[PDB]
């Protein structure tokens, strides 16, 4: 019955994350540190997708990379959800619009939400929406938008951070202001080390880069790809990166080990907020301006989604849930390196359900 | 010819003193003392023995017989990556033999030098005398002389030379040291990729580790491999065949990029060496002194005979670190000196060691 689907919309979930990395690459400017969650966007649009028809539905479809009849997937993905991100996800709408009862129902069954509903005056919502969106995500996004149209009839809206840690924690006193790669100086940032700290790592010839893969809690991972010599750019590194490629680096990586290791790399602190319709139009998806068919959703026959925003918080610190074994006193044992110290690409990755839960890379921490 | 001979025997001499030194020492002490110097310095006491002061020092110093060229293979020896003072001093009651101060003129490029009237005048003498020609490092060689002084032997000695490559200051946090079973913070060096020659010994259980230094000499380091094994074990277990070996296999060992921690060696030692000589099992130098060589005098004896080695390795070096170590190129190599450890400093041109010592706590 199911279960095949979890590999299905695995995989279609590494295509899409892709997809968004390049358009997000796109849309942002040009050595800019960026943050993202493919999944939580991509259940988002599926949320959407559960009431679209014919036209629309197809072309979500195609986007999402899901194939044809994939019917299963509302359920999947509410299977996936980790317990390592705080993940808020609404479909608000106007009084004008009439939500129908079908919908409703699927939606409460398999997204345990439902549509909301504004306000009468539009300059009372935006303040609704900011309030709504800091009590459910324990004020770590406060305002998720600054202005609304006048005319809102529909708007979408994803806010989203990482609550999991490192399995092992860092020695807060072991960070020093160390060097890094940024442009073709050198800059000094926080920097975080431990002499063993548990780490899978390899080297890809296809991306010409070092793959490091690092334990959090709830079954995440953090896999990051650095260039190997500085001699190679990140930009040059994105436009190699199949999704052949990267699903081959995760395959890999399953069977690769976690050793203890030499370990630098940067605090990672990413806050990204994004205007997805620029994304969604970038990925060639026009149908949330015109020929919007959520028949699904609404009778409504005069249909926009009027706004849809995406926001990621991103904090990976020292703190950890287990304090370091054995000290690391001296590195005995082990005779491992993975230093990151020029720009990087990085995943949360879940190994559970093998699907990328953030993406991004980092320029300058 | 004599080299080699020569080589051989300060070893095995400095092994000897090592242990001594051991024993007059107390038991977690930092020591650092000067095979080369104090052999030359008995060497040129050896010049003008006889009969059986002669073949006892012999013995000691591990020179075969008739080992007539060590005067001139021991000047040849002698490094400019050290400052090394040591006068025989006498009063002048004692009259030295000409043929002597001629020989120790052609050989040891020096003589004995006189002392004033009054005991309480020549201890500030011999402390000026010492400070003048080693630069202050060695300021106070004595605090008291005897009374009825007539031979004093005198041997100051500092390390000048530094590393080849230096280390970055920057680069120097107070990190863990384990000192006795506590732990301890200590001003620790570091580079990502300082060159180091390194390995493993069975024999001792024990962490190998050559650091080149400026003027032909290099930094040979022993740890215990495991905290497990304590340093006085592996002292115990280093036999001159041992030690010997350890360097043959050094010669051949390829210094390489390597991942290091070591801390500030600072270690300043001075030692009545009757005691030592004593400990050595060599008792001339208070009876049954025959130094007709030196003196044609028949009751005589070495009233006092004074050792100081002062040794400072920090940061600086000659060159500064080659491709930045920004990381850590080609492989993980590592050698971290986080427990008491024990050294020698090696000439490497004429294989012998110029200083030996071990260090429990910077
Ligand atoms: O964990 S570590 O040794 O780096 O961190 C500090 C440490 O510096 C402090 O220890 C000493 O305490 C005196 C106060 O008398 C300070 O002058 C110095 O900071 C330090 O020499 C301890 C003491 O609370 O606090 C931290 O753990
Ligand atoms: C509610 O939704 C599910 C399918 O989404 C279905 O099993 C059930 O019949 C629906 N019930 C009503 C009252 O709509
Ligand atoms: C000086 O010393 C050398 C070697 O000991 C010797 O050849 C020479 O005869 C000595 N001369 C005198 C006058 O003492
Ligand atoms: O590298 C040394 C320098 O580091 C930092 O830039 C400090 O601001 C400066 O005062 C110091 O001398």
């Amino acid at each position: 019955e199911s279960h095949s689907t979890e590999a299905v919309l695995g995989d279609a979930l590494v295509d899409f994350s892709l997809k968004l990395y390049h358009a997000f690459s796109a849309m942002k400017k040009v050595e800019t540190n960026m943050a993202f969650s493919p999944f939580s966007i991509a259940s988002l649009l599926t949320q959407v997708l559960l009431g679209a028809g014919e036209n629309t539905k197809t072309n979500l479809e195609s986007i999402l990379s899901y194939p044809k009849d994939f019917t299963c997937v509302h359920q999947a993905l509410k299977g996936f959800t980790t317990k390592g991100v705080t993940s808020v996800s609404q479909i608000f709408h106007s009084p004008d619009l009439a939500i129908r009862d079908t919908f409703v129902n699927a939606s409460r069954t398999l997204y345990s939400s439902s549509p909301r509903v504004l306000s009468n005056n539009s300059d009372a919502n935006l303040e609704l929406i900011n309030t709504w969106v800091a009590k459910n995500t324990n004020n770590k996004i406060s305002r998720l938008l600054d202005s609304l149209p006048s005319d809102t009839r529909l708007v979408l809206l994803n806010a989203i951070y990482l609550s999991a840690k490192w399995k092992t924690t860092f020695d807060p006193k072991k960070t020093r202001m160390e060097p890094f790669h940024f442009k073709n100086s050198v800059i000094k940032v926080p920097m975080m080390n431990s002499k063993k700290y548990p780490v899978a790592h390899f080297i890809d010839q296809t991306l010409k880069a070092k793959v490091g893969q690092l334990q959090l809690s709830h079954n995440l991972s953090l896999v990051i790809l650095v260039p190997q010599n500085l001699k190679h750019r990140l930009e040059d590194m994105e436009q190699a990166l199949s999704p052949s490629v990267f699903k081959a680096i995760m395959e890999k990586l399953e069977m690769s080990k976690f050793q203890p290791t030499l370990l630098t790399l940067p605090r990672i602190k990413v806050t990204t907020s994004q205007d997805m319709l620029s994304i969604m139009e970038k990925l060639e998806f026009f149908d949330f301006s015109y020929d919007l068919n959520l028949c699904g959703l609404t009778e409504d026959p005069d249909l926009q989604v009027s706004a849809m925003q995406h926001q990621t918080v991103l904090e990976l610190t020292e703190t950890g849930v287990e304090a370091a074994a054995a000290s690391a006193i001296s590195v005995a044992r082990t005779l491992l390196v993975f230093e990151v110290q020029q720009p990087f690409l990085f995943m949360l990755w879940d190994q559970q359900h093998k699907f990328p839960v953030f993406m991004g890379r980092v320029y300058d921490p």
